């Protein structure tokens, strides 16, 4: 059905995420994302899960002086 | 309410098992057993709505169970 990049970018536009890099990682997808509002990042990951893309690795750390924001240290998704 | 009360009540509401909850001032370091990722995120969202932010999170998928993860690091901030 839809290619993963289409879903990822449509949902990134909806939830306010900036994609620095999207590249394959074996059969998975590695995403490099600019620092983000954690609530918006969770809403985006939930939308990707609804499109059949599970979160294989996620590591985030709060941004200094902005506790509700996080640096996305690692993000890897599985294809649908 | 004390942060541990909210954290433990909400973990039980989302089926998550806490095996260590260690205070570090305004930060709380947790050790959580492997979990359904959607439930883990729902718990963190409910904690955020109660004023407790996710300061550090590191998870990796469970091999052969893709919707599940191991919670390698979890630190919350009150």
């Amino acid at each position: 059905s839809e290619e993963p990049s289409t879903v990822i970018m449509r949902e990134a536009a909806r939830h306010g995420l900036t994609i620095v890099r999207l590249q394959p990682q074996g059969s998975r997808l590695s995403l490099t994302v600019q620092p983000a509002d954690f609530q918006a990042l969770m809403a985006w990951l939930d939308a990707l899960g609804q499109a059949g893309m599970t979160t294989a690795t996620l590591a985030v750390t709060a941004v200094a002086q902005q506790p509700g924001w996080v640096t996305v240290n690692t993000l890897v998704l599985e294809r649908s």
